[PDB]
Protein backbone atom coordinates (compact mmCIF):
# COMPACT_ATOMS: atom_id res chain seq x y z
CA UNK A 1 0.00 0.00 0.00
CA UNK A 2 2.61 2.55 0.79
CA UNK A 3 5.96 2.46 1.33
CA UNK A 4 7.56 5.83 3.02
CA UNK A 5 11.06 4.67 3.94
CA UNK A 6 11.43 3.68 0.30
CA UNK A 7 10.08 6.72 -1.58
CA UNK A 8 12.68 9.33 -2.86
CA UNK A 9 15.64 6.94 -2.12
CA UNK A 10 17.06 7.18 -6.32
CA UNK A 11 19.08 9.71 -7.16
CA UNK A 12 21.21 10.36 -10.16
CA UNK A 13 22.48 13.47 -12.79
CA UNK A 14 20.47 13.38 -16.14
CA UNK A 15 22.11 11.03 -18.90
CA UNK A 16 23.65 8.86 -15.97
CA UNK A 17 20.78 6.86 -15.03
CA UNK A 18 19.58 6.79 -11.39
CA UNK A 19 21.12 4.87 -7.87
CA UNK A 20 20.15 3.42 -5.08
CA UNK A 21 22.36 3.68 -1.80
CA UNK A 22 23.37 0.28 -0.28
CA UNK A 23 25.56 -1.57 2.17
CA UNK A 24 28.01 -4.57 1.95
CA UNK A 25 29.58 -6.65 3.97
CA UNK A 26 30.15 -7.07 7.97
CA UNK A 27 30.68 -3.94 9.17
CA UNK A 28 28.19 -2.56 6.30
CA UNK A 29 30.16 -0.61 3.75
CA UNK A 30 27.87 2.38 2.34
CA UNK A 31 28.05 2.84 -1.85
CA UNK A 32 25.83 4.16 -4.49
CA UNK A 33 24.91 0.95 -6.73
CA UNK A 34 23.23 2.29 -10.78
CA UNK A 35 19.84 0.66 -10.78
CA UNK A 36 19.73 -0.66 -13.81
CA UNK A 37 16.63 -3.12 -15.32
CA UNK A 38 18.68 -3.73 -18.50
CA UNK A 39 21.20 -6.41 -17.11
CA UNK A 40 21.91 -8.68 -13.95
CA UNK A 41 25.06 -8.29 -12.31
CA UNK A 42 25.84 -7.11 -8.65
CA UNK A 43 29.11 -5.42 -9.19
CA UNK A 44 30.82 -2.70 -7.35
CA UNK A 45 34.12 -0.62 -7.55
CA UNK A 46 36.93 -3.18 -5.22
CA UNK A 47 39.75 -0.74 -5.82
CA UNK A 48 41.05 2.68 -5.75
CA UNK A 49 39.91 3.99 -9.30
CA UNK A 50 40.78 8.01 -9.57
CA UNK A 51 36.97 8.32 -10.17
CA UNK A 52 35.61 6.84 -7.39
CA UNK A 53 34.23 8.44 -4.48
CA UNK A 54 34.79 5.06 -2.49
CA UNK A 55 35.42 1.77 -3.23
CA UNK A 56 34.50 -2.26 -1.46
CA UNK A 57 37.35 -3.26 0.60
CA UNK A 58 37.08 -6.92 1.22
CA UNK A 59 39.52 -7.21 3.58
CA UNK A 60 37.69 -5.40 5.95
CA UNK A 61 34.89 -7.77 5.65
CA UNK A 62 34.36 -10.97 8.14
CA UNK A 63 31.58 -11.86 6.43
CA UNK A 64 33.21 -11.71 2.55
CA UNK A 65 33.83 -15.22 0.62
CA UNK A 66 35.88 -16.32 -2.14
CA UNK A 67 34.86 -17.53 -4.99
CA UNK A 68 37.85 -17.98 -6.78
CA UNK A 69 36.61 -17.24 -10.28
CA UNK A 70 36.67 -13.96 -12.62
CA UNK A 71 34.20 -12.22 -14.68
CA UNK A 72 35.03 -10.07 -17.65
CA UNK A 73 31.82 -7.83 -18.89
CA UNK A 74 32.07 -6.13 -22.01
CA UNK A 75 29.36 -3.58 -22.72
CA UNK A 76 34.11 -3.00 -20.42
CA UNK A 77 34.53 -3.71 -16.60
CA UNK A 78 36.46 -6.83 -15.20
CA UNK A 79 36.19 -8.59 -11.52
CA UNK A 80 36.68 -11.31 -9.02
CA UNK A 81 33.45 -12.57 -7.69
CA UNK A 82 32.56 -13.49 -4.11
CA UNK A 83 29.58 -13.53 -1.89
CA UNK A 84 28.98 -11.01 1.24
CA UNK A 85 26.15 -9.44 3.28
CA UNK A 86 24.11 -6.95 1.13
CA UNK A 87 21.42 -4.64 2.30
CA UNK A 88 19.44 -1.06 1.06
CA UNK A 89 19.28 0.84 3.76
CA UNK A 90 16.05 2.98 2.50
CA UNK A 91 14.46 -0.43 1.22
CA UNK A 92 13.24 -3.47 3.06
CA UNK A 93 14.86 -4.22 6.99
CA UNK A 94 16.32 -7.85 5.32
CA UNK A 95 20.18 -8.78 4.92
CA UNK A 96 20.87 -11.16 2.10
CA UNK A 97 24.15 -13.54 0.93
CA UNK A 98 24.46 -12.25 -2.41
CA UNK A 99 27.14 -12.82 -5.84
CA UNK A 100 29.01 -9.67 -5.74
CA UNK A 101 31.38 -9.05 -8.60
CA UNK A 102 34.51 -7.00 -7.33
CA UNK A 103 35.88 -4.71 -9.96
CA UNK A 104 39.19 -4.37 -10.62
CA UNK A 105 39.75 -3.20 -13.98
CA UNK A 106 37.18 -1.28 -16.18
CA UNK A 107 37.24 0.80 -19.11
CA UNK A 108 34.83 3.51 -20.31
CA UNK A 109 32.56 2.21 -16.71
CA UNK A 110 32.97 4.43 -14.40
CA UNK A 111 32.29 7.93 -14.83
CA UNK A 112 34.66 11.09 -13.77
CA UNK A 113 32.35 13.22 -11.55
CA UNK A 114 29.58 10.78 -10.55
CA UNK A 115 28.65 9.93 -7.54
CA UNK A 116 28.13 5.87 -8.09
CA UNK A 117 30.11 3.36 -7.44
CA UNK A 118 28.61 0.22 -8.92
CA UNK A 119 25.78 -1.15 -10.70
CA UNK A 120 22.56 -2.99 -9.89
CA UNK A 121 21.64 -5.75 -11.91
CA UNK A 122 17.64 -6.36 -11.49
CA UNK A 123 17.15 -8.51 -14.92
CA UNK A 124 17.33 -12.47 -15.34
CA UNK A 125 19.80 -14.65 -14.92
CA UNK A 126 19.89 -15.94 -18.56
CA UNK A 127 21.70 -12.33 -19.48
CA UNK A 128 23.75 -12.98 -16.14
CA UNK A 129 27.53 -12.77 -16.70
CA UNK A 130 29.42 -15.20 -16.83
CA UNK A 131 26.40 -17.37 -17.35
CA UNK A 132 22.81 -18.33 -15.95
CA UNK A 133 24.21 -20.26 -12.81
CA UNK A 134 25.34 -16.93 -11.05
CA UNK A 135 22.56 -15.91 -9.29
CA UNK A 136 21.67 -12.20 -9.40
CA UNK A 137 20.76 -10.06 -6.25
CA UNK A 138 16.91 -10.05 -6.82
CA UNK A 139 16.46 -13.65 -7.06
CA UNK A 140 18.97 -14.19 -4.10
CA UNK A 141 16.62 -11.59 -1.63
CA UNK A 142 13.06 -13.49 -2.65
CA UNK A 143 14.56 -16.72 -1.61
CA UNK A 144 16.35 -16.02 1.23
CA UNK A 145 13.75 -13.43 2.51
CA UNK A 146 9.56 -13.29 2.36
CA UNK A 147 10.04 -9.80 0.43
CA UNK A 148 7.37 -10.70 -2.44
CA UNK A 149 9.04 -10.53 -6.03
CA UNK A 150 7.65 -7.37 -6.96
CA UNK A 151 9.55 -4.51 -7.49
CA UNK A 152 8.06 -1.15 -9.06
CA UNK A 153 9.67 2.32 -10.22
CA UNK A 154 9.01 5.48 -9.91
CA UNK A 155 11.59 7.39 -11.95
CA UNK A 156 11.82 11.25 -12.07
CA UNK A 157 13.32 13.60 -14.83
CA UNK A 158 17.06 14.00 -11.05
CA UNK A 159 15.30 11.58 -8.32
CA UNK A 160 13.22 8.59 -8.06
CA UNK A 161 12.06 5.83 -5.78
CA UNK A 162 12.11 2.05 -6.04
CA UNK A 163 9.71 0.29 -4.15
CA UNK A 164 10.96 -3.17 -3.69
CA UNK A 165 8.45 -5.88 -2.16
CA UNK A 166 5.42 -3.64 -3.45
CA UNK A 167 3.53 -0.58 -5.10
CA UNK A 168 2.89 2.42 -3.52
CA UNK A 169 -0.60 3.61 -4.74
CA UNK A 170 0.74 7.30 -3.89
CA UNK A 171 3.15 7.16 -6.84
CA UNK A 172 0.52 7.13 -9.79
CA UNK A 173 -2.72 8.10 -10.81
CA UNK A 174 -5.48 6.20 -12.83
CA UNK A 175 -4.95 2.49 -12.90
CA UNK A 176 -2.33 0.36 -13.12
CA UNK A 177 -2.40 -1.46 -17.14
CA UNK A 178 -0.29 -4.68 -17.54
CA UNK A 179 1.83 -6.11 -20.58
CA UNK A 180 3.25 -9.65 -20.22
CA UNK A 181 6.81 -10.20 -20.23
CA UNK A 182 7.68 -12.41 -23.08
CA UNK A 183 11.26 -14.04 -21.73
CA UNK A 184 12.36 -13.86 -18.49
CA UNK A 185 16.05 -12.77 -19.99
CA UNK A 186 15.55 -8.77 -20.28
CA UNK A 187 12.17 -7.77 -19.09
CA UNK A 188 11.06 -8.27 -22.79
CA UNK A 189 7.72 -6.69 -23.87
CA UNK A 190 5.87 -6.44 -26.95
CA UNK A 191 5.14 -3.54 -28.79
CA UNK A 192 1.70 -3.88 -31.26
CA UNK A 193 1.17 -0.45 -32.69
CA UNK A 194 2.89 2.93 -32.61
CA UNK A 195 1.06 6.19 -33.25
CA UNK A 196 2.94 9.55 -33.51
CA UNK A 197 0.60 12.49 -32.45
CA UNK A 198 -2.49 10.27 -33.06
CA UNK A 199 -1.67 8.75 -36.36
CA UNK A 200 -0.38 5.37 -37.08
CA UNK A 201 2.90 4.53 -38.75
CA UNK A 202 1.32 1.62 -40.42
CA UNK A 203 3.82 -0.49 -40.06
CA UNK A 204 4.44 -3.91 -39.41
CA UNK A 205 4.26 -4.38 -35.62
CA UNK A 206 7.00 -7.50 -36.65
CA UNK A 207 9.33 -4.17 -36.82
CA UNK A 208 8.91 -2.35 -33.93
CA UNK A 209 9.79 -5.58 -31.63
CA UNK A 210 12.86 -6.24 -34.65
CA UNK A 211 15.02 -8.63 -32.04
CA UNK A 212 13.31 -7.32 -29.07
CA UNK A 213 11.60 -4.96 -26.87
CA UNK A 214 12.51 -4.33 -23.63
CA UNK A 215 12.53 -2.08 -20.27
CA UNK A 216 15.47 -1.00 -19.46
CA UNK A 217 16.25 1.85 -16.89
CA UNK A 218 20.07 1.72 -17.62
CA UNK A 219 19.12 2.89 -21.24
CA UNK A 220 18.80 6.75 -21.32
CA UNK A 221 16.72 7.08 -24.52
CA UNK A 222 13.74 5.63 -26.09
CA UNK A 223 15.97 3.55 -28.82
CA UNK A 224 13.89 2.26 -31.96
CA UNK A 225 14.75 0.10 -34.75
CA UNK A 226 16.37 1.73 -37.84
CA UNK A 227 13.72 0.90 -39.53
CA UNK A 228 11.37 1.76 -37.05
CA UNK A 229 13.54 5.07 -35.97
CA UNK A 230 13.58 6.61 -39.58
CA UNK A 231 9.87 6.20 -39.93
CA UNK A 232 9.36 7.82 -36.52
CA UNK A 233 11.68 11.03 -37.23
CA UNK A 234 10.20 11.37 -40.79
CA UNK A 235 6.81 11.67 -38.63
CA UNK A 236 8.40 13.81 -35.75
CA UNK A 237 10.19 16.59 -38.16
CA UNK A 238 6.61 16.53 -40.14
CA UNK A 239 4.79 17.23 -37.06
CA UNK A 240 7.10 20.27 -36.37
CA UNK A 241 7.56 22.81 -39.41
CA UNK A 242 23.19 15.52 -37.76
CA UNK A 243 20.71 16.40 -34.77
CA UNK A 244 18.22 14.13 -35.51
CA UNK A 245 21.04 11.57 -35.56
CA UNK A 246 22.14 12.39 -32.36
CA UNK A 247 24.88 14.36 -33.20
CA UNK A 248 24.62 17.95 -32.48
CA UNK A 249 23.03 19.14 -29.96
CA UNK A 250 4.10 15.92 -31.23
CA UNK A 251 3.04 13.14 -28.18
CA UNK A 252 4.34 9.66 -28.89
CA UNK A 253 1.65 6.82 -28.47
CA UNK A 254 3.32 3.05 -27.81
CA UNK A 255 0.16 0.13 -27.45
CA UNK A 256 1.04 -2.32 -25.44
CA UNK A 257 0.01 -6.26 -25.74
CA UNK A 258 -2.66 -6.62 -23.15
CA UNK A 259 -3.44 -9.35 -20.76
CA UNK A 260 -6.33 -10.63 -22.41
CA UNK A 261 -6.06 -11.94 -26.03
CA UNK A 262 -6.74 -9.49 -28.62
CA UNK A 263 -6.83 -7.00 -26.01
CA UNK A 264 -3.79 -4.19 -25.45
CA UNK A 265 -3.60 -0.60 -24.26
CA UNK A 266 -1.33 2.54 -24.95
CA UNK A 267 0.99 4.53 -23.25
CA UNK A 268 1.67 8.18 -24.25
CA UNK A 269 4.57 10.38 -23.85
CA UNK A 270 4.47 13.93 -24.14
CA UNK A 271 7.29 16.15 -25.74
CA UNK A 272 8.55 17.06 -22.09
CA UNK A 273 9.78 13.17 -21.79
CA UNK A 274 11.87 13.40 -24.90
CA UNK A 275 13.31 17.07 -24.90
CA UNK A 276 15.94 16.29 -22.41
CA UNK A 277 17.10 19.40 -20.06
CA UNK A 278 21.02 19.16 -20.62
CA UNK A 279 17.55 20.33 -24.98
CA UNK A 280 18.30 17.50 -26.52
CA UNK A 281 16.20 14.85 -28.84
CA UNK A 282 15.85 11.88 -26.42
CA UNK A 283 14.86 9.17 -29.39
CA UNK A 284 18.09 7.23 -31.18
CA UNK A 285 18.30 4.62 -33.43
CA UNK A 286 19.10 1.16 -32.36
CA UNK A 287 20.45 -2.32 -33.80
CA UNK A 288 18.99 -4.56 -30.76
CA UNK A 289 15.67 -3.53 -30.84
CA UNK A 290 13.32 -1.25 -28.83
CA UNK A 291 14.42 -0.15 -25.39
CA UNK A 292 12.14 1.67 -23.38
CA UNK A 293 14.79 3.84 -21.19
CA UNK A 294 14.17 6.63 -19.14
CA UNK A 295 12.52 8.59 -21.80
CA UNK A 296 9.58 6.43 -21.35
CA UNK A 297 10.04 5.22 -17.64
CA UNK A 298 9.78 9.04 -16.38
CA UNK A 299 6.17 9.27 -17.79
CA UNK A 300 4.92 6.14 -15.45
CA UNK A 301 5.27 4.26 -12.85
CA UNK A 302 6.03 1.11 -13.89
CA UNK A 303 5.79 -2.25 -12.02
CA UNK A 304 7.72 -5.31 -12.26
CA UNK A 305 5.41 -7.75 -11.50
CA UNK A 306 8.08 -10.80 -11.79
CA UNK A 307 5.50 -12.72 -9.73
CA UNK A 308 3.35 -13.17 -12.45
CA UNK A 309 5.52 -12.65 -15.15
CA UNK A 310 3.93 -9.09 -16.16
CA UNK A 311 5.05 -5.25 -16.38
CA UNK A 312 2.48 -2.52 -15.21
CA UNK A 313 1.88 0.74 -16.48
CA UNK A 314 0.59 3.82 -14.70
CA UNK A 315 0.92 7.62 -15.57
CA UNK A 316 3.64 8.93 -12.91
CA UNK A 317 2.22 11.57 -10.15
CA UNK A 318 5.92 12.87 -10.41
CA UNK A 319 6.22 13.12 -14.46
CA UNK A 320 6.97 16.38 -15.89
CA UNK A 321 2.89 17.45 -17.28
CA UNK A 322 1.62 21.57 -18.12
CA UNK A 323 -2.02 22.51 -18.37
CA UNK A 324 -2.14 21.62 -22.17
CA UNK A 325 -1.23 18.23 -22.03
CA UNK A 326 -0.38 15.37 -19.79
CA UNK A 327 1.40 11.63 -20.20
CA UNK A 328 -1.28 8.60 -20.25
CA UNK A 329 -1.72 5.29 -20.33
CA UNK A 330 -4.83 4.20 -21.84
CA UNK A 331 -7.23 1.22 -22.73
CA UNK A 332 -8.92 -1.31 -23.52
CA UNK A 333 -8.08 -1.56 -27.06
CA UNK A 334 -8.96 -4.38 -29.60
CA UNK A 335 -6.00 -5.65 -31.69
CA UNK A 336 -5.22 -8.75 -33.42
CA UNK A 337 -2.69 -10.81 -34.26
CA UNK A 338 -0.91 -9.48 -31.74
CA UNK A 339 1.36 -12.76 -31.13
CA UNK A 340 3.09 -12.37 -34.65
CA UNK A 341 4.64 -9.10 -33.56
CA UNK A 342 7.01 -11.31 -31.53
CA UNK A 343 10.47 -11.33 -32.98
CA UNK A 344 11.04 -15.21 -33.40
C1 LIG B 1 25.95 5.42 -16.66
O1 LIG B 1 26.11 4.11 -17.20
C2 LIG B 1 25.22 3.09 -16.95
C3 LIG B 1 24.11 3.28 -16.12
C4 LIG B 1 23.22 2.24 -15.88
BR1 LIG B 1 21.73 2.51 -14.75
C5 LIG B 1 23.44 1.00 -16.47
C6 LIG B 1 24.55 0.80 -17.31
C7 LIG B 1 24.78 -0.55 -17.96
N1 LIG B 1 23.65 -1.01 -18.76
C8 LIG B 1 23.99 -2.34 -19.25
C9 LIG B 1 22.75 -2.90 -19.94
C10 LIG B 1 22.36 -1.99 -21.11
N2 LIG B 1 21.19 -2.50 -21.80
C11 LIG B 1 21.27 -3.42 -22.77
O2 LIG B 1 22.27 -4.08 -23.01
C12 LIG B 1 20.02 -3.62 -23.60
C13 LIG B 1 20.05 -2.74 -24.84
C14 LIG B 1 19.33 -1.42 -24.58
S1 LIG B 1 19.12 -0.51 -26.12
C15 LIG B 1 22.11 -0.59 -20.57
C16 LIG B 1 23.37 -0.07 -19.86
C17 LIG B 1 25.43 1.85 -17.54
O3 LIG B 1 26.52 1.68 -18.36
C18 LIG B 1 27.81 1.40 -17.83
Amino acid sequence: GSFVEMVDNLRGKSGQGYYVEMTVGSPPQTLNILVDTGSSNFAVGAAPHPFLHRYYQRQLSSTYRDLRKGVYVPYKWEGELGTDLVSIPHGPNVTVRANIAAITESDKFFINGSNWEGILGLAYAEIARPDDSLEPFFDSLVKQTHVPNLFSLQLCGVGGSMIIGGIDHSLYTGSLWYTPIRREWYYEVIIVRVEINGQDLKMDCKEYNYDKSIVDSGTTNLRLPKKVFEAAVKSIKAASSGFWLGEQLPVISLYLMGEVTNQSFRITILPQQYLRPVYKFAISQSSTGTCMGAVIMEGFYVVFDRARKRIGFAVSACHVHDEFRTAAVEGPFVTLDMEDCGYN
